[PDB]
């Protein structure tokens, strides 16, 4: 059990959630706001996030990962 296809998703194959219920928050257009506030994660990700914010300790030790834009995203 992993990030990804925690919430059956599969790397958003299609959507997390829109047709009845899409929720903005947890990611309805702008995919990326509280739904786990951008850092909790693990409950919604468009991407394999890791967590581009807070990273709890990722953005720092590699020369490149430090900044990389967003974080591990779909790849």
């Amino acid at each position: 059990l992993e990030d990804r296809r925690i919430p059956g998703t599969a790397e958003e194959n299609l959507q997390k959630s829109s047709g009845g219920v899409p929720g903005q928050n947890t990611g309805g257009q702008e995919a990326r706001p509280n739904y786990h506030c951008q850092l909790c994660f693990l409950r919604s990700l468009g991407i394999d996030y890791l967590d581009a914010s807070l990273r709890k300790k990722n953005k720092q030790r590699l020369k490149a990962i430090q900044q990389g834009r967003q974080p591990q995203y779909l790849l």
